[PDB]
């Protein structure tokens, strides 16, 4: 329900100083921004762990206005807003709108206190005693889950991998600690991230796990997912899917001009060797200086059914032949703009930037 | 179970270089060390999220020996060892003994790969229906076990929920302050004393915060003091001690036995006199560069805890102590006096951090020197001297 | 001089954005003027050179078809300054895209070990008989000169203690040992477009001395604006990102005026008169103008023990001292734990302090919403009752 | 001057808790330890900036013992021990012996205060004659103390500054800095011994080894041992690696062989360590093959072929301009399972649910 350009503008202004936050809250309706922040919060919350269901009241305040959201918190259900009559309110959490903007989407130092207000058992007589023993722990656990969603603490990619049912870590692959190392320093930037391959293939429901992972990892980011199949059902706040073929260089240049430039591009697509090579040539020019191009699953370089060759020395048309040529380049556009190559099992990271430093007179 | 002196020695040696790791494995029976590491791993694992129970085989290798442990992993149950046949084995995880020691108890950089070997569905003969049933569960179960085989910093706020301790989420909001002050100690072989194990007179309750410090400090030894017997809490790297925090003689005995402490935390009776007695007796047993923490100063204002409703009538309160520490930090700035001489606390405090219901005191040599004589002692004279 | 304050701040704001903001910037402003602004910043940012032999480092700032060339004369004991192309031996050519230099100096960015610039050693050296002797003469000087210039072209965190000895301030080394505390408390703000107000510019009555600490904060906060308040005139200290203000720190109405004009502040430092009344007046007047999550800093609380600054020799008679203030802030932090009273109303400070850090001669006060809630009435208010209510039988 | 085995033991013990620090100081003469710590300090000190020559007295206390060292600190001159009457004492710095051990060689958090005592102008008496010196020795005593206290800790240095001081580096910093609190063993092949001093400075708890064909025993100092021999003799390389290793880091300068030293020395890099190749067509070929080594578990199964040592032991490769970093570790994650299809269309069908 939120305009993408608007969300991007809110995130841009949130990263600013007091004048930008003020500009933000005058440019847009506060009620609308509050709804946007709650939608963000609900996606950021970890899974609840309390057995007894509780409500956490989230009050967002701007000037004279008070926007109240009653959140149902119980294990095995995602946190959702419900009516005030639908359960026991264990906690009231109050935020100033601009403070919540800073905590969610700002460029901020860590703030261990003073970001909000809290009032325990806010509407609590007869049962006064009995109510404590039933909801005390559940309210502690419910509140912790909501407050976790109200900030920008760095999550654990390996855990997100299990949570969003993506195979980046835990069975087939062990990519996430490499992703963490290469990606974590970008987290306060308003990144644009493009992943080739949303997941689920031709099945009408599956896919998007890795997109949800990047959204969670990059609190200020916009995530784009390209897939040959329609993935419109995956789209949500800060996640856009695009339908098209990674093997169409012209089309890639087109979407890169509309949505770029990209801080990060990830290839987890078809895994056809020619596709990997086409996508790189087409998209590497659209990676920002200081940005990254990632290729997953180079294993197909050894398999003819993906356009590979079993003989590792026959690498001329494979993803590994590309990586090998990137080594030559480091020591054409690509040649002039690569400063680093990181290779791990089934994943490689390419660092973009002018390869122009340390020049000497050849004589 | 496992002898405390031995556990501490293992951790000491595991923090060294190759020669220390070799000394370790030659000094102790490899089989015993493996059981120790598995006990540690069991407490270290996060709660699993897989609905279908799986086994993760952990194989620990040393020389020609191979120690096999089968861990049952399922949501809502603690991870536990079982026999080989007591489930479907979704993953084989293999460690060299010395590598697992480094990963659990070592002083080590982050290692994103190469610390172990993995074999998915290790005993599956090619198997179809088994994929549908177990792939996701194997992935999630392995993820939980592997988290327990490393030293990744946990979230104290989350641990508070998990271990049922009031440090964060309802009554209190301490954990982010603890994180800031404590996280830089995590690669040290810390000794942590908390006064107040929890549960009071209840026969089973308590120890949540001790379990929390154990998780946070992968190389630490945790001690918990309580007036009530808390022997049921004791586990690897956690010892409870029965005694009275208001008994200075006893505190000194246990400090000599188990100290010196890098960290002391008072979360005890919250009687103002007790807080002051414990601080005076235990502050000398805090290491230089260490911390003394006082929780729940709220009782300063409450007579039923020895406090006073008037914040100015603070001479016997925990806040009165904290206020006096400010003067202690500044003590070298007092005008010259041949009669007066600085006390132990004066000479040994270099920082005070006060937050709502929690305060951190930095132990260290307070000997920077006061403002020299030649700097004028009135405003006007200072202005004319600096021009 | 040429660089309007609102312009500098706008440049810094846009530099912190993504590609669309960097493009917006270079379209909003003349690329040549921006390039001049960046060079002015770079000259202030460079460390002292160590090379004995003077070299030229050519900094070329490229934007589209335009190439803005600056020849920087670099030598030990002299401030790096622009000279003519022919006024030395060019040891190194350093080349930046305009938008890339903007990101590096004023942006919010991850560490980039490579790929931010191009360099060419001895760019104009002709293959001659003199060339061999010229390489012997200039090789070391070229690398040392380049190091000094490259350090000024980035936002790498400086050592605070080093900046103390460089700009001649007593924050560390002899009288005081403040810098490691300042580093601990200030380093997490370095990404932000901070506004920092320091009361007490330095130099006192002397018409030349002072500004040392202000230059220290400018260097430490790459994206910041620094304000210095002093009763005396300090107009000579003013430079890019540093403004001085003339006035009394003990005049509350004036403080509220300047805070409304230049605030709100992420950080306020009191290093002024050290008069006990002045510290108290300033805190009450300026604390409301510290941003939530910001810091109020008090230096030199040693004068609290001395009548000549309105202090008292007896530490117990602290009602009017800076130490008395710090003591009361502990109660302010704890105020929600007070027994309820209909007539008592929590004050502004009560509601807005969330932390206090006290070190020898320096204290840091954390501004934020103090509204965690006090211990509920239904928690027993005596130890024996607590034991009973917590033992479940 | 100081026995190598002893230095390593001191460093090992200093990295422990209280019981190790006490064991250290009861195992060795405190006077000797003090002299070792001073030697270390002098090598860690940055170049002084003060024009006026001043003395900094470093006093090291252990029980009844008090070891007093007067250090002349002047611009354009290295800091050295002198007598008390060889200048003006502008500052007395005092450390507990165990505290100095921790600060220099310990595994410790950053401690912004309370690690020492300091007394400015510790011997200046009277008032009328004192004013004269205060004006001339104030600025110098601040700059002189700064330089000494800088050498008294384990703060990370700037490799770029070190590279000029001892007559590219940002990549070294990236990959090396996480090792700094470990008692590392670093071997550099190809040795003036400027770069060995750089690594000594960068790794405060480290032992550095430099191999060269020339005799470079004049480069040897605390925590730096040079080794003479042939780097093309693979047996020799294996021999010295067993003797002095295993190595957390090996640095191989290929410009002045690389395949030979890599094959011989890679097995002696610790798991989780680094093999570094600086600079040339034979170097590049090796780097490219290391990609296949990383990916070796993805090869189609072959009974006649079995993975080599390198295949099983490389887990990462980082290539930059003129330098590459190879990560040693167990490469045993498992290849893609047989039951995953080996052509695109079959893969699409098998993971589309219907
Ligand atoms: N030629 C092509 N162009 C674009 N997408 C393609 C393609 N061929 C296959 N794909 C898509 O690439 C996806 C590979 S699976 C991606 C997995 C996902 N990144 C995750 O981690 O969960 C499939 O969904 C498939 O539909
Ligand atoms: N005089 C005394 N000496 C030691 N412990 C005491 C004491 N009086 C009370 N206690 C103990 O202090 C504890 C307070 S509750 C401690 C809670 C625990 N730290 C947690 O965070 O979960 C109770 O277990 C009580 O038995
Ligand atoms: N009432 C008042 N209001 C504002 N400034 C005052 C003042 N009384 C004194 N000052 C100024 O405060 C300064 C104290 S010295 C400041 C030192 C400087 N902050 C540094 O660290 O380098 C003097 O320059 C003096 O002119
Ligand atoms: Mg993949
Ligand atoms: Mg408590
Ligand atoms: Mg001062």
């Amino acid at each position: 329900e939120f305009d993408e350009a608007t969300v991007q503008d809110v995130v841009r202004l949130a990263g600013g100083h007091d004048s930008e936050l003020r500009e933000l809250t005058q440019k847009y309706d506060p009620a609308m921004i509050s709804r946007l922040l709650v939608a963000e919060i609900l996606s950021r919350c970890p899974p609840p762990s309390n057995d007894t269901p509780v409500l956490v009241e989230l009050a967002i305040v701007h000037g004279s206005e008070r926007f109240r959201h009653f959140l149902r918190v119980v294990r095995d259900s995602p946190i959702r807003p419900v009516g005030a009559d639908e359960g026991f309110v264990g906690m009231l959490v109050e935020y100033e709108l601009t403070e919540l903007l800073r905590e969610l989407f700002g460029v901020t130092h860590e703030r261990p206190a003073g970001v909000r207000g809290t009032k325990l058992f806010p509407y609590l007589d007869e049962e006064a005693v009995e109510q404590i023993g039933t909801y005390l722990l559940a309210a502690q656990q419910g509140t912790e889950a909501v407050l976790a969603g109200c900030g920008s603490r760095k999550p654990d990619l390996s855990e997100l991998s299990s949570r969003y049912f993506t195979p980046k870590f835990g069975f087939l692959h062990w990519f996430t600690p490499h992703y963490d190392r290469h990606f974590r320093d970008y987290r306060n930037q308003q990144v644009r991230v493009l992943e080739i391959g949303v997941g689920g293939y031709k099945h009408p429901e599956w896919g998007g796990g890795s997109l949800r992972m990047w959204k969670s990892f990059f609190p200020r980011g916009q995530i784009y997912g390209l897939d040959i199949m329609d993935k419109s059902h995956v789209d949500e706040l800060r996640i856009r899917t695009i339908q098209g073929d990674q093997n169409d260089a012209e089309f890639l240049d087109r979407i890169a001009r509309r949505y770029g430039p990209f801080d990060i591009v990830i290839d987890d697509g078809s895994h056809i060797n020619a596709h990997v090579r086409t996508s790189f040539a087409a998209l590497f020019p659209h990676v920002r200086p200081g940005g990254l191009y990632v290729i997953e699953d180079m294993w197909t370089a050894y398999w003819p059914g993906f356009g590979g060759q079993a003989d590792p020395q026959e690498c001329s048309g494979t993803s590994l032949g590309l990586l090998k040529s990137l080594i030559d380049a480091i020591q054409g556009y690509v040649d002039r703009n690569i400063v680093g190559l990181h290779v791990y099992h089934n994943v490689a990271f390419v660092e973009k930037g002018r390869n122009d430093e340390g020049g000497i007179p050849t004589w």
